[PDB]
């Protein structure tokens, strides 16, 4: 439990919150976890009523796939390592930038995402305002038309 | 006002038959028309309840919706008059698109992203959704290029 107030926050309160936790590696050092072949490790940091903030620990393996997060504000700081953030383009030049430890950034609730390209032991924090609960999963079929699929998570 | 309708959710199938059915009855509508001389899109609702969601909508041929998917929503569409253009995206610019005439009708699960604009003035159909339509996804396309779901509440 932190020191944050009885509400959602927006991004800016949820970049200052990656970053203030990983100024912390008392409270999550010891979740670091890198399964040989199970799923994208996700351990919980803090969840409540207004916030979700999550470790992620990455393999060169793992990608979220482009998704957005419904109504949820997010933040994301690399702790170590690097991740690559992708944000979707119509006509395909899709927009890529690497996020390199130490640093940080956040976005409103209409973003659009893809996270990959995660060089092998990359650490990062995650937090979403109001708390991640449905997200919405896009594909692309062979013939080109995109579907928007909302998932639970 | 409220149909009769089963207590549960309708599938695609039963949302097309819904739409085409109540076409077929204009007792049930007809008294809504109307096409504003300036005002933005007409949509009179002709059922809310927990499971499904009916309203018809008549066109003049500046109206749009924009790109928008339905969340959870399952959905159909029947033109009763006129025509409709249904446009579905496609990453490259290549946008699909279709016109839907009077008589015709189609329907979409969930996972649908499409843009329906009016193709002629006094154009009337019907739009039936299941489960309710509370929810809409908004896209937009800044000038960068990068597009944004603004997720709305239609409830
Ligand atoms: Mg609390
Ligand atoms: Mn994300
Ligand atoms: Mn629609």
């Amino acid at each position: 439990e932190l020191d944050l107030p009885e509400r959602n926050l927006d991004r800016r309160e949820l970049r200052d919150l990656v970053n203030e936790l990983a100024a912390h590696p008392e409270r999550w050092a010891e979740h670091v976890m890198f399964p040989e072949e199970g799923g994208r490790h996700y351990a919980s940091l803090h969840r409540d009523a207004y916030v979700d903030v999550w470790l992620l620990c990455w393999r060169a393996e793992d990608d979220t796939g482009w998704h957005d997060h419904d109504i949820s504000s997010g933040a994301v700081r690399v702790v170590a390592g690097a991740l690559k953030e992708c944000n979707p383009r119509i006509g395909g030049e899709h927009l890529e930038t690497v996020v390199s430890e130490g640093e940080s950034f956040s976005f409103g609730p209409d973003h659009i995402h893809r996270l990959t390209g995660a060089v092998h032991g990359s650490v990062s924090i995650h937090a979403f305002s109001p708390p991640l609960w449905r997200l919405g999963q896009y594909s692309i079929d062979d013939s080109g038309v995109m579907r928007r699929v909302s998932v639970s998570y």
